[PDB]
């Protein structure tokens, strides 16, 4: 039934979401 610390990836993915949006805007060239 249980596989592993699947929910554990949310502690890093949920907190790194704001960091991704900030980088996605800085990496986007002129459009």
């Amino acid at each position: 039934s249980g596989s592993w610390l699947r929910d554990i990836w949310d502690w890093i993915c949920e907190v790194l979401s704001d960091f991704k949006t900030w980088l996605k805007a800085k990496l986007m060239p002129q459009l």
